Parts: structure tokens; C-alpha cells; sequence
């Protein structure tokens, strides 16, 4: 046990040093690497469980007991005598930097994960390479480093739904006693993209000072595996060259898909595209129903666009559909068209004006799950059906990396692939939720693994989730349907209620809009199975209760927490009302 | 045990029925008791681990073993024959309103604590009475049914802090794109006051409307209990009676205290004035620290008032103090105005325009802990100096209900007074933290005792709080220095870190926002305390003491994923420590 973690922690490493706090022996061996500026990880035995044992079991690779022990590459180095005279006689340096690889660690991938991984490994001496390649779009749109999140994701999405959140701000003051009229205040597209693309632009920045002040090597080149240890990459002049890495992480991520049928690629917008896009995209329709398609109609319309969102089946499938359907409804009440039960058959009208900054004009045909016919005319069509990764690009079959049938990376609990070097992180490790915090959590803690001796793995379970529609929605754990259908009806008690927020009240907005519940389980001490909540600051409001019920909370620790006075949150410490009982919800 | 619990539960439960889910005898009688309208507490035996204990223990009572059992105050009614008996026979309506008191239960006090507890007490059957008074203000101030929260407390001091709060929403609306130009826009007071005042009203009928849909009695008279079972009333007219109760529970709250100086009572005003005032307070002078003084002084300054708060020592005495601080600072840094060390000794320059609907102006006169001198005019001067009871207008001395050195009630920990029928609750509790929602669940936990044979006793430790200053304060625990002085320097370890809000980038500060995690090394890292200043902190903050009630350590909090993006997830992947001297800017 003690063995086995002490062989792979050694054969992985960097360079490592295994020392104690009181010893002034190992103080001054790392006042020398301090200054030869050699980074490296410390593990101070005299602060763990066992390091008693694990003094013992550094024999078997040094012949010697005590410490300091300083390890490069799965090498044995020397005691302090040792190091310093490699210091002395300027030997220290090729025996820091000799390794059988170019890299200690190559990321696939300069995104949410990829970053993460890189600059924790080389925080532990590990010499890293962080490679990104943005593939452009079929329009031409491309970006910095930092990933999808970062440029074409959450951080432009939750900026402009702020944008729309703004406008009800602005009518909601009137009635706090402000002088303004709403009536006469318009939007400007443009203004608002181009405040976003600045924010954007010091992030692309931010990362690449990151990477330099930690030592990482980054290169704008497309990354290609080739086989275990080489990858293949393409600079911006089309040079083709390999470079070599003891460990691999893939961190690719995923880009949207289009719907196989004529006009699409030609003339619709994907939200790749929506970001940066110079002109008001107008009267739009949005192809599909997941999260980016509701967060995306959402803010156009509190913006002032016409937006239809044409729906296959259901809003947010895989989530709680209750609490989907209030989202839906929400939306529709406050201006959002809805096509249900309808797909796509597009059609070009009139060519972008990219001249004096306006867009084209589309004719759309499809047809409703019964037979009857959609058409109608729209200056900007967006398709959000999903998204996938292409992973034939990345890597080479012969390499050895198994796919499931999805194309995503097979993965064990410690995020390794088929191939013993080789490791996959975020959006692409199958089976595990495709959120920013969760990649970044991955690849910090891979790295740790890796390089430091760390043995702490990433927990993927009950990971909360907010999606940021115009009343947002904020979730943890099992949704009410996924918890019958795993325990029977009759073990499943559901509290609920309607809660009007305070700052609703002088503003004249709805009383019974918002609404929330538990879904727990009665054999099971009334445990909480799914945390569940429509209105304002949701994802503020979920983020806490996820530690309780990471912890198992029950319903009797919901009830005997005291509530904070007035907030929105606080509805969820006195809930009574079953759905058993058949009482009300509304206030 | 199970039959001391037994006979507690029987000498107060108004009506109750011994019940068994499965009995078709008991179904009969519950039947029969609605449709007479009659409201009663139900004991499932077969739902109770020593279900077999308690209907052997009933024996004692009724010399029978079996369910039903029917008690009323305390006495064997009878089974499902002899209900049924009582029922047929029109003998039933008196047995139940048979008593030996007017009420089962009289409140003194109908705000936060007093409405929860008598709307609870009555659903189990207790004839309730709840009493609420308000003694107006030295101006005659008054206001309807619901206490110091609905009226001059949280709701209308929230209310005015979003309307502060939109006036920066304005400002960032135009970096998002909108056209507006926030300088050509100004703020009406009365126009705002009228919002909040109809919502306040909206509030008293609501609760008016409650009692009577309860079969709650509401007297707005003042009472004074004159002995264990007998209250006096002094109703709207001076009219003077006795009411008489089996159980009472004292919920009187506290009122704004005054300094002892010249022309304070006079021309001066507190919180209870401020949010029914006609006039916008114009230039204002806030006189204390404590987060009624910040928070009225801070959404004045948001609706453009020229503020300054006058402080003797500190800020927030006895909550953390570097997060008392960056508090004020920024509040300093966003216009209001502070005249630190130094405590009030009033003139009148102009008598308050009623008819013009315009504040008076004063002279104020004071000095610096050094001696030095201070003297300014002001409009308006709102003192915040502390609140305090004055149980010698409630309760006789002779009664017996011991009071500690401030004033407020000696409780044990199930709100027991030293007088056996006469309980506690809310502020005047002493030693309990003053919060509304606190008051609100010692109440009903104290009905469902009293009249349903509950156990549940009210958990007051950890109880998180939120200062709704402009940039809002929302912690759980204990403080960092309070942590250090329990714990020792070196069993105490704090993590800590700036932060920007994501909607803060486009509208263009990066690191006033700021949160820790206090935690003791020697119990597994546990977290001790938690700390944020930014937006939204209430919300941010009240899922978290979920956790910190359920002992949750810094592992807890690192093993949680993120919710991105939120200012919340911030405390999800800590690692600063103060210790390592570290920077915790961003
Ligand atoms: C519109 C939208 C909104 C979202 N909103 C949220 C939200 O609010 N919250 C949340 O938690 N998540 C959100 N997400 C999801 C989040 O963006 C992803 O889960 C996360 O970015 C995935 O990180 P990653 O490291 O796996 O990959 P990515 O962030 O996609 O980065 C992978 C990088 O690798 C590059 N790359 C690909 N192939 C190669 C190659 N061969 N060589 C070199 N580089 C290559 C890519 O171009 C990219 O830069 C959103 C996603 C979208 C599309
Ligand atoms: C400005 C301000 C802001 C606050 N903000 C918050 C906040 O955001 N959150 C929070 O949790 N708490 C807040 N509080 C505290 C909150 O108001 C109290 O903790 C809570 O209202 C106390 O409830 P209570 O039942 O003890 O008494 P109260 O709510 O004060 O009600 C007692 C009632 O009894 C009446 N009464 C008194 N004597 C008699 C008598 N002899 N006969 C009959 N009736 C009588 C009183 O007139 C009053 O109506 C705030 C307080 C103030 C002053
Ligand atoms: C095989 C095909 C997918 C391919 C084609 C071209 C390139 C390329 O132009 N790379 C690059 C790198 C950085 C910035 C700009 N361009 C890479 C791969
Ligand atoms: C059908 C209805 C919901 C609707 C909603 C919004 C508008 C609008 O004010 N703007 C708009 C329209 C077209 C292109 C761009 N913007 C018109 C109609
Ligand atoms: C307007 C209505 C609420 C009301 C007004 C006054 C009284 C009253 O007579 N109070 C009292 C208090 C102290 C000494 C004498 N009387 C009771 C209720
Ligand atoms: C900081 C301080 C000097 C100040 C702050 C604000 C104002 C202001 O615009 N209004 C105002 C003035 C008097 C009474 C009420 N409001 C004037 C001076």
C-alpha cells in the first residue's frame, strides 16, 4: 500500500523532495534549489499519517533511511551532501533538466481543463507545453486562448444575459421612485459586443502572462497524437514538426453540431458565431431546446429582438421537467415565441450586408410532428442541437485510445485513458458533466496526482447547475422523475413552494411565478435527493445548499437551520407544504 | 420517560386524540369532530417508536388501554361510543369549550414572534387571543398589525436599499448598451415611501385577515400581565378589563433608544420615523454604528442625500471587524461622510414645514475623544444608538418573572420563564440573537409543544445574519478574532480571497469584494466561521449554513463543485491562507 503509492510517486514526478519541517538539513537543500530557481514538490514526512513507513520505504530506491532525499525524473539524486556538491561544481542543472522527453507534459487543448492541468503541473516542476488551435467556423469566427467558456461561452452568455436583465432594472425603477422613462430607452447591439469582446480580450491576455510567469511553453499550433509519447503539430504557417511528452492530457473539447439538411452551414449562425457577431442578428429563430438555445432566445428578446424557438420534443431534456415547463412558460409570457413539436427542412433571401452592417434574410421550411407545414421568413437563423467533439482529428486510431459510441474518451476514476500515459479531462471524458468548474477541477487534480504525489480524486457526483434563462433555474441532484423512477412513488416525498421575491412587490411583478421544492427520500430519514429552484441570483441561491448535500443533508437539518431575513433563499428552511397532501403552493 | 412526557402532553393539549392511522373507530371520530368544527392535536401511536409505551402509559388517565382517546385541558372525554354520545346528544360543543380560563393561550404582542406563535397554537385547537399595541413615537409616529420587522424594520429598510441599489443598475445599464443617461436622472422620496407604505398596509390586512381565518381573537389593546393567569386591557377608548389565560407568551419586543442630551427627543428622529417620513430628510446626520445606522445612512447617500455618520468607537461592535471595515470603507469611498471618535452633546434653526412638506434645520453640537470640537447644521438627525424593552409597562414585578441587569427575560432553553405558565420569545428573550426569523420559529416550536405534544426545542446556535449595507455583509459563525480568543493563534487557520463579480467587468472595482473561511486546525479543519462582502450576500450566504449546521470542514467545502459563473463558487476552491502571507488579490 504504503509500497506501491511510494513507487508511483517517485516514477512520476519531476522532481521531488522528501524532507521534514525541523530538519535544518533539508532547509538548506531547498534554500539551494531556490535559488538555481529549480521548482519541484515537498513532501514533508513528519506531517502525514505514516511517514514513518514511507522513510523506510525510500530505502528501497536511495539504500538510505533519512532525509532529506531528493528524487528527479524516478532517480534517485542524493542527501544533502550529494546536492550541494552537484551545486558547487555546476552540475545541477543538466541533472535537473535530463529527461528522456522533450516535455514532462503535453495538454491537448488550451480551454477551462487544459489550463488548469498546465499550470498546476508546472507549479511542481513538471517542464509543460500547453498547445491550443482554434479551427474557425464555416462564417470565419475565431478567438484567443481560454477556451469555449471563456470566448463563446458562459462568460459572453451570462455577460449578455446581464445586458437583458438590465432592461426589466430599468422598469422596475420607475416604481422605486426614479425619474426615468423606460418607454424611450433603446438598445445598442453593438456597444454592448464590443464592452464583452474587451472583457474577453484581457482574459485571452491574462492566460498567455499566466503561462509565461509559470515557465509553461505555449504554442498556437494544432496538436495531433501519433502514438504514446509523440505529437505531431501544425503552426500557423502550415510547419509540421513532433515533440515529445512523458505524460499526455487530451483536453479538446467539444464545438456545436449542424442539422444535416440543405441552407444550414450556408446561411444559419451557431453561438460560436453569436459572440462577436458585428450586427443586431434581428428577427431570429433558434433551432433546438437545450439550455444554450432558452439562454440565447432569452437575452435577444429582453434586448428587443422577435425570437421564435422552434422545439423538437421537449425544453431541456435530461432536466427536471416540471421545472422546465415554468422555465418555458416564463419565457413565453414575456415575449418569446415558441414552434412545438417542429423540426427543420433554409433558404437564402438576401446576402449579409457587410457593408452597412445588417444581415441577410432567410426563409425557413419544416414541418410539425403530425404533418402540417412551418414557413416563414427570418434575418437570422441559430442552430444550438448539441454539440460533440471530433476526435479523429486529435488522435490516431493506431495510438490505442478507446472511444465509446459517442466519440468521447473511455476513462477510468482517475481520468486515465486505455493507454497507460495517457489522460483526458473535461467536455470529452465521457460520462461526466460538461461544466467549466468541473474540468478545472479535474485537471487540478490530475496534475497534483502526477507530479506531487497527491492521491485525492475529482468527485463528479450531485454537481449543481444553473441555467441562466430570464428567470433563471438552479439545480442539485436527482430530478423529481429520476427519483421515483430509482425508488418507487410511494418512497418519495416532495415539499414545494411559491415565493414572491421582496423587490418584486413595489414593482408590480408577478406573485406565483417563482417556485421551489425538495425532493427527498422517506426510508432514508427524508434525506435530499434534488434541490430545486426558479427566480433571481439562482445560481447564488443553489451554490451553498450543494456542500450540505454533498454532507447528506436531510430535511430535519433544512428545518432546524434558521433563515437569513429577507432573501429569496430562506423559503427553503421552512418548507411544510407535500405534494402528497394536495395543499396549494402559491402564497 | 415516555410518562412524564405523557402527562405533560395531557395537562396542556387544549383537545387531542389518541389515534392509530389504521383504526376505522378513530377515522369515525375524527369525522365527527370537523363538521362541528372543532381543532384538535392528533397522535399517531403507530408512527412512534414507543407507540406500545404511551398507549399503556394512557391507562393511568383513562383506566383504558385502547384508541381512541379523546382529552380535553387535560380530562378523559371518552372513546368512539362516548364521542359519539356527546355528538348525538348536543352535549359535545360544551364539552370542548369547557375551561377554566377565557383563552388557552394569550399572546402580549402581535409582531414577528407573537403572530407565529398564536397562528400555530390555534391550529391544534387552543382558543387564542393575541394582543398587539403600538405606543407611538415622540412625533406620534404609529402603524398597523405586525411588528417592528413589517412596519419600521426589515421590509421597508430592504425595500429602500433596492431602490439605492437600482441607482447603480442605471449607471451599468449604459455600458451594456442602453441609452440612457444616468445624470439627467433624479430620485422622488414620497413617491418611494408611497410604494413601500402600500405594500406595509398590504402586510396589515394580510395578517388581520389570518387571524380571523384562524379563530384567533386580535385585541389591539395594550396588556399587562398582573398575575400568572390574568392580563389587563386597556383598549382604543381607556376601557380597562381582565382577560384570563392558561398559558402565556410574552412577545413585546423592543423600541428605539434616545441619548440623554438636550433636544434629542425634540428634533431628532429614529428608524421608526424614517420609513413613513413625508419628506425627503435632505442633509442628515446618522448618530450611532450598529446596521440600522449604516444601512439607513447608506441608501440615503445611494438616493442623494449628503450623509454623515457620527461614531463614538467603532463599526458593528461585535460582529468581525476587518469585515466591519471594508464595510465602511466603502461606503467612505462612495460618498458617505464619517466623524469617527466623537458622540452628539441639538439646536432648532427651523421648525419641520409641514405644509410645504420641507425638514426643519439644526444645530449639532458635539466632541472628539481628544477633546476637540464639533458643530454642524443639519435637516434631519436620525439617531441609531441601540433598542431596548420596557417589560416595567408589561409586567407586573410582583408576578415573579425574574429579568436580568438589561431588562429582558431570564428563559430556560424551552422559553420557560420562572413563572411555570408564562413563557418568552423574540427579542425580549435574553442572551438570543434579535432576528426575525429566530422569533418566528421559537413561536411555533413553542405552540406545537405547549398544545401537540411536540419535543422539538429551537436550535439558536450558528444563526446566520446579513447587513444590507451597499455593499452587503452576510456571515455564519463565529469571528475571526472571537475564533482566536476561544481557540488559540495556533489552532486557528483563515482562508481567504478578493473577488470581482462578472457583472461588475463591463460596467468597469477588482478587489473590494472579499470572503474567508475561519477554521480550527486540531477538529479536522472545521469551519468555524464564514465571511462575504459583495452583491447578494444574503443569498449567497444562507445555503451555506446548512452545511456549517451539519459541521462541515474545509474538505466539505473543497470535494463541492463551482457553480460558474457566480460570485458564491468563490469558496468552493479557496487556498490562501493568512498565515502564508500570501496576496489575495486577484
Ligand atoms: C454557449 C455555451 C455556454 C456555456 N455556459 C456554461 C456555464 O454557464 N457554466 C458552465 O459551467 N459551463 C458552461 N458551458 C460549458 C463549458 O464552456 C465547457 O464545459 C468547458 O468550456 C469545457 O472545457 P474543456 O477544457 O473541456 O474544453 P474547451 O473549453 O472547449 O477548450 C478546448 C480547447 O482546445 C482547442 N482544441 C481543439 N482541438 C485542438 C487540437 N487538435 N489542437 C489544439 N487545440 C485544440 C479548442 O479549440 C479549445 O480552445 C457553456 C458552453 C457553451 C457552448
Ligand atoms: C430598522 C430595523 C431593521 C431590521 N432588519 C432586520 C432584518 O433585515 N432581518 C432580521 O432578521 N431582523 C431585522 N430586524 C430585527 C427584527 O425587527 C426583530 O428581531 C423582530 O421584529 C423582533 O420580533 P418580536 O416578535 O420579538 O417583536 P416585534 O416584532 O417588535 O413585535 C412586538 C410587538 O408587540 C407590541 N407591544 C409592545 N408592548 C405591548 C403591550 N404592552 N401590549 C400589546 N402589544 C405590545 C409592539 O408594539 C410590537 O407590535 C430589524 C430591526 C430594525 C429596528
Ligand atoms: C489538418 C487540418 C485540420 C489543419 C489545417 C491547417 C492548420 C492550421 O492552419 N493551424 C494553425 C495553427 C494556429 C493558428 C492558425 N493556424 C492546422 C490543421
Ligand atoms: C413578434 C413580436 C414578439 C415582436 C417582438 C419584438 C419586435 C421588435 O421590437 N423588434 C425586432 C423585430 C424584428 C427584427 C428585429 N427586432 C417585433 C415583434
Ligand atoms: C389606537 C389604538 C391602537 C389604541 C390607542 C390607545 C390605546 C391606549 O389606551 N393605550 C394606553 C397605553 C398606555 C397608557 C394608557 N393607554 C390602545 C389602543
Ligand atoms: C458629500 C456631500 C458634500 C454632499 C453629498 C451629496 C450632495 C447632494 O447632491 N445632495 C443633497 C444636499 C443636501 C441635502 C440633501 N441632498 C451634496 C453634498
Amino acid at each position: 500500500g504504503t509500497s506501491q503509492w511510494l513507487r508511483k510517486t517517485v516514477d512520476s514526478a519531476a522532481v521531488i523532495l522528501f524532507s521534514k519541517t525541523t530538519c535544518p538539513y533539508c532547509k538548506k537543500v531547498k534554500d539551494v534549489l531556490a535559488e538555481a530557481k529549480i521548482k519541484h514538490a515537498t513532501i514533508e514526512l513528519d506531517q502525514l499519517s505514516n511517514g514513518s513507513a514511507i522513510q523506510k520505504c525510500l530505502a528501497s530506491f536511495s539504500k538510505i533511511e533519512t532525509v532529506p532525499q531528493m528524487f528527479v525524473r524516478g532517480k534517485f539524486i542524493g542527501d544533502s551532501q550529494t546536492v550541494l556538491k552537484y551545486y558547487s561544481n555546476d552540475e545541477l542543472a543538466g541533472i535537473v533538466n535530463e529527461s528522456k522527453y522533450d516535455y514532462d507534459l503535453i495538454v491537448i487543448g488550451g480551454g477551462s481543463g487544459g489550463l488548469a492541468a498546465g499550470k498546476e503541473a508546472a507549479k511542481y516542476g513538471a517542464k509543460t507545453a500547453v498547445l491550443d488551435y482554434v479551427e474557425p467556423t464555416p462564417i470565419g469566427t475565431t478567438w484567443g486562448l481560454g477556451g469555449t467558456c471563456v470566448n463563446v461561452g458562459c462568460i459572453p452568455k451570462k455577460l449578455m444575459h446581464q445586458a437583458g436583465l438590465l432592461s426589466h432594472a430599468l422598469e422596475d425603477a420607475e416604481h422605486f421612485g426614479w425619474s426615468l422613462d423606460r418607454s424611450k430607452i433603446s438598445h445598442n447591439w453593438s456597444t454592448m459586443v464590443e464592452g464583452v469582446q474587451s472583457h474577453i480580450g484581457s482574459l485571452n491576455w491574462g492566460y498567455k502572462v499566466a503561462l509565461r510567469d509559470n515557465q509553461v511553453t505555449y504554442l498556437n499550433a494544432k496538436g495531433r497524437l501519433i502514438s504514446p509519447h509523440e505529437v505531431q503539430i501544425t503552426d500557423k504557417n502550415q510547419k509540421v514538426s513532433t515533440i515529445t511528452g512523458n505524460k499526455i492530457i487530451l483536453a479538446t473539447g467539444e464545438r456545436p453540431k449542424y442539422p444535416e439538411i440543405p441552407g444550414a452551414v450556408e446561411y444559419g449562425i451557431t453561438s460560436d458565431d453569436l459572440f462577436s457577431l458585428p450586427y443586431f442578428p434581428g428577427k431570429t429563430l433558434v433551432i433546438g431546446a437545450s439550455y444554450v438555445a432558452l439562454e440565447c432566445a432569452g437575452f435577444l428578446a429582453s434586448l428587443g429582438g422577435d425570437v421564435t424557438v422552434m422545439v423538437r420534443s421537449i425544453l431541456l431534456r435530461g432536466f427536471d421537467q416540471q421545472m422546465a415547463e415554468k422555465v418555458g412558460d416564463y419565457m413565453e409570457n414575456h415575449g418569446v415565441k415558441f414552434a412545438k413539436l417542429c423540426v427543420p427542412d433554409i433558404k437564402q433571401l438576401k446576402v449579409v450586408d457587410t457593408e452597412n452592417n445588417k444581415p441577410g434574410l432567410l426563409l425557413v421550411k419544416g414541418h410539425y410532428t403530425d404533418g402540417k407545414k412551418f414557413e416563414e421568413e427570418f434575418e437570422t437563423v441559430i442552430f444550438a442541437v448539441g454539440r460533440e467533439p471530433q476526435l479523429s482529428k486529435v488522435l490516431c486510431e493506431t495510438v490505442g485510445v478507446k472511444l465509446d459510441k459517442n466519440g468521447r474518451v473511455v476513462c477510468t476514476d482517475d481520468e486515465q485513458t486505455t493507454v497507460s500515459n495517457v489522460y483526458a479531462i473535461g467536455d470529452i471524458n465521457a460520462g461526466k458533466p460538461q461544466l467549466t468548474p468541473v474540468a478545472i477541477q479535474a485537471g487540478r487534480y490530475l496534475a497534483r496526482r502526477l507530479f506531487a504525489g497527491a492521491t485525492e480524486l475529482t468527485d463528479y457526483s450531485n454537481v449543481a447547475t444553473t441555467v441562466f434563462t430570464p428567470l433563471e433555474y438552479g439545480a442539485c441532484g436527482l430530478s423529481e422523475e429520476d427519483a421515483i423512477e430509482k425508488y418507487g412513488d410511494k418512497d418519495i416525498e416532495v415539499y414545494h413552494s411559491n415565493f414572491k421575491p421582496l423587490e418584486w412587490t413595489v414593482a408590480h411583478r408577478e406573485d406565483n411565478v417563482c417556485y421551489m421544492k425538495l425532493v427527498c427520500r422517506k426510508s432514508d430519514n427524508m434525506r435530499v435527493l434534488g434541490l430545486h429552484v426558479l427566480g433571481p441570483n439562482a445560481g447564488e441561491i443553489t451554490q451553498g445548499y450543494a456542500v450540505a448535500i454533498k454532507m447528506g443533508a436531510t430535511k430535519a437539518d433544512f428545518d432546524r437551520t434558521i433563515g437569513i431575513h429577507p432573501t429569496c433563499s430562506e423559503t427553503f428552511t421552512t418548507l411544510h407544504v407535500t405534494k402528497k397532501s394536495g395543499v396549494s403552493p402559491i402564497v
